[PDB]
């Protein structure tokens, strides 16, 4: 039953995020207080509103990017792959996630291979298979350690934004939310070519807005957190057509300046 979760692991953002977090382009100053309000609302949604049991990890001032828990672990059924992030300075974020995932009683596999890198952001799990983006953060070797870790599922690579999921994510069972850029469309074509199964697409005009969180929640049904009309009015109009989904608009305008999107800030676990 695709999209079932019971627990979410999140991590508070440090003050140092505003000045020190990595970012692909020069942009507006981060309002850290607003980032913090935004992250608290996102956590309220997962935990309070949807009834996930949320594990809130503490902020660490020396890891400015520690809010982006998605990059440090990939979880599938009862197994957590603790990644080796492509940004060397992010590698230490791994320790606290490992301990949290142990306490959730997952089987833990650690990427230790000094020649392997992988960000969880480069990883798209469709319910049937994995697509893994080969980017500046995720290499071949990292993708192979992922394949060797989740033996029950097919894994395929796609050349890559920062990550594969900078422009796609699952919006439902068999439904790939996808951006409209040359990049997003070239990647999707490769993904579609490499798999026998036929996925449906939800094409949005804003690549960044194709990053959403889908959940299947008992007594709720299909649930989708997506970017707001205020941030991306033309993409929100697309999500609005999902009449069988509970649609929840979530802002991430602040974290967006350091390249974070909706999926970057939780690890969703079914237990
Ligand atoms: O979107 C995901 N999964 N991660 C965003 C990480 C952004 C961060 N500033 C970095 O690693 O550069």
């Amino acid at each position: 039953a695709f999209g079932r979760a019971t627990h979410a692991v999140v991590r508070a953002l440090p003050e140092s995020l505003g000045q020190h977090a990595l970012r692909s382009a020069k942009g507006e100053e981060v309002d850290v207080a607003r980032a913090e309000r935004q992250h608290q609302l996102y956590v309220g949604v997962l935990g309070s509103k949807l009834g996930l049991q949320v594990v809130e990890l503490p902020a660490d001032e020396s890891l400015p990017d520690c809010v982006f828990v998605e990059d440090v672990a990939v979880v599938c059924e009862e197994t957590a792959l603790i990644t080796r992030p492509g940004a060397p300075s992010r590698r230490k974020e791994v320790d606290m996630m490992k301990e949290a995932l142990e306490k959730l009683q997952l089987n833990i596999v650690e990427m230790k291979d000094e020649n392997a890198t992988l960000d969880g952001g480069d990883v798209l799990f469709t319910g049937r298979e994995f697509f893994v983006g080969l980017s500046k953060r995720t290499n071949q070797r990292g993708a192979e350690i992922l394949a060797d870790t989740f033996k029950d599922y097919a894994v395929s690579t796609v050349p890559v934004g920062l990550h594969l999921k900078s422009f796609c994510s699952m919006a439902g069972p068999n439904l790939i939310a996808i951006g409209s850029s040359e990049s997003a469309q070239k990647a999707l074509k490769i993904m579609q070519q490499m798999s026998d199964h036929r996925y449906d697409k939800l094409t949005v005009p804003d690549d960044i807005a194709a990053n959403c969180i889908y959940l299947n929640i008992p007594n709720k049904g299909h649930v989708l957190l997506h970017r707001t009309p205020e941030e991306y009015p033309e993409s929100a109009k697309v999500y609005e057509k999902l009449k069988d989904h509970m649609l929840i608009p979530v802002s991430m305008s602040e974290l967006e300046k350091v390249d974070g999107l909706l999926t970057c800030c939780s690890v969703l676990i079914n237990k």
